[PDB]
């Protein structure tokens, strides 16, 4: 379980692709 590794790992295109 984890919610910052895995929001900011799939919510990580703002910085990457988008």
């Amino acid at each position: 379980i984890n919610y910052w590794l895995a929001h900011a790992k799939a919510g990580y295109i703002v910085h990457w692709t988008a």
